[PDB]
């Protein structure tokens, strides 16, 4: 599958490009600057108008030998309205055994109830030709993959995940992730357009950022990507692109019952059921 | 054992309380948390935590009691403190106690601990008087104490995928229990009191120093590469989330207010700079 493989590659690239030149149009302020290693590509914006943080990434990396291709990345607006959110699609070659992985997920703040619906809507649309049980099975993988057991919290509302993925043809499970995403564009940069100018307080920063210790948990202690790269001699700081711009931890912080800060955790985490 | 074992916890839950007085009598006006609990299988633990003072901005000391293909028990004291002025070093100490159960055969135990200095903005003259409290309470227990638990120290507390240490280092231990139980049971009390004799000289010194936004900023990003150790490296951390211990209390470690970004370092020849330009790859202090 070299050619299909190079095909795989030249998509991720292109998908790079793409998913940079739309957050950049949100932007439209700040840009992605590229650090090229080796392989891979990590582009980075900080302080936009939108975009405090962002990162997407493509790499190109080789008890067996294997090679793997994918594109990863984490947006982190300044605006607390604006969700983060996250998207990963990547293909697994072990020589000849071959697998898909990813998906994107939302992480708000202060979460919209028609956001979130819209967010998995576009999810649930994108997955219906590839099979009737597509979205229901990488929806709830999502929820079970995202979820700190020790806080018995999830991280965000969800959206789509999946890994092995070879059940399908190899041409179908390509075009898939080509779905996902394209798709990962769809539901998110809608959000960023609708909150972007939304007013927020200094409080609001500080809710934030505890919130966003929540999200270093999961990345630094769960996430199987991020402990795979830094264990087998990953770039650091291109696997750690995910991480905060800034996090708060408090001794027994949880936000009072009944403000906005708890409805988060009090409903939205827990509803899981948009569509 | 039981008597033993109960000595080892009446000392952790004094040293618990004598930690706390120290380190507020520097600070004056830190608010003072608590939090009890016990669980079904026995043992339970105190957390104490001290926040928002005018020394200490988070500082949290566990004293925890654990019973769990052996059956064990463990008990032992933690503690992580994070000044609010950059120039005053955050620290950490542990002591520990672990018994098992052994089939046709008495139990085993061992005692663990150390204690460490993690600065932003490092002195000469404090890492020093640091490691020499650390080198004239290991002197009575052997020769080459010192030089063991300090370079242990020195093992475990670095973020390999950084190459990157934590700190000035201090004393590292497990697995103790090469000398008899009341030998190793006085070695973690003077191990206990070291840390107070080690580090709040250093807090009274530093704890009026002018400092600015801009080291703040350093602190913090500084305190991002200390989220990272215990997140993603430190075992207690780990075993503690994994077998369904308190939360907040295994978390006392993380820092108030961290910062992340992209490929930063300090620049080169700024103040910033001297920690990992000279202090971390030291080494070398007494
Ligand atoms: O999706 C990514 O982050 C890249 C793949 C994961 C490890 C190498 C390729
Ligand atoms: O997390 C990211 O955004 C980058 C990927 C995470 C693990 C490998 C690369
Ligand atoms: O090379 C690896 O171990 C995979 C890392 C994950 C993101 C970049 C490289
Ligand atoms: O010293 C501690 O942090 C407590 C010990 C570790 C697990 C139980 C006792
Ligand atoms: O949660 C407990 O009962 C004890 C835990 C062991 C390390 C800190 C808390
Ligand atoms: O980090 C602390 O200070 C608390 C201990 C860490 C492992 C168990 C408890």
């Amino acid at each position: 599958m070299s050619l299909a493989v190079e095909a795989v590659k030249d998509f991720l690239l292109k998908l790079q490009d793409d998913i940079c030149e739309a957050l950049e149009a949100e932007d439209g302020q700040a840009t992605f600057v590229e650090d090229k290693w080796t392989g891979g590509r990590t582009r980075v914006m900080v302080d936009g108008a939108v975009i405090e943080k962002g990162g997407v990434n493509f790499s190109h990396v080789y008890g067996c030998n294997f090679e793997a291709m994918g594109v990863s990345l984490v947006i982190h607006p300044k605006n607390p309205h604006v969700p983060t959110s996250h998207a990963n699609v990547r293909l697994f070659v072990a020589e000849p055994v071959w697998w898909f992985g990813g998906g994107f997920d939302l992480t708000p703040y202060y979460a919209v109830e028609e956001d979130c619906r819209d967010f998995h809507q576009v999810a649930q649309d994108l997955c219906k030709p590839f099979g009737a049980d597509v979205y229901a099975r990488f929806k709830g993988w999502c929820d079970e993959y995202f979820f700190i057991p020790y806080r018995n919290e999830a991280r965000g509302i969800g959206g789509l995940f999946f890994d092995d993925l070879n059940e399908w043809p190899f041409e179908k499970c390509f075009e898939f992730v080509q779905a996902v995403g394209k798709g990962y564009m769809d539901a998110y940069i809608p959000i960023v357009n609708r909150r972007k100018n939304t007013p927020y307080t200094e409080q609001q920063v500080e809710f934030q950022e505890f919130r966003r210790g929540r999200y270093a948990e999961f990345n630094l202690v769960i996430d199987r990507g991020t402990k795979f790269g830094l264990q087998s001699g990953g770039r650091t700081e291109s696997i750690l692109i995910s991480l905060p711009p800034r996090a708060r931890w408090g001794y027994n912080w949880q936000p009072e019952p009944g403000t906005p800060e708890a409805r988060l955790t009090e409903y939205f985490l827990t509803k899981r059921q948009w569509v």
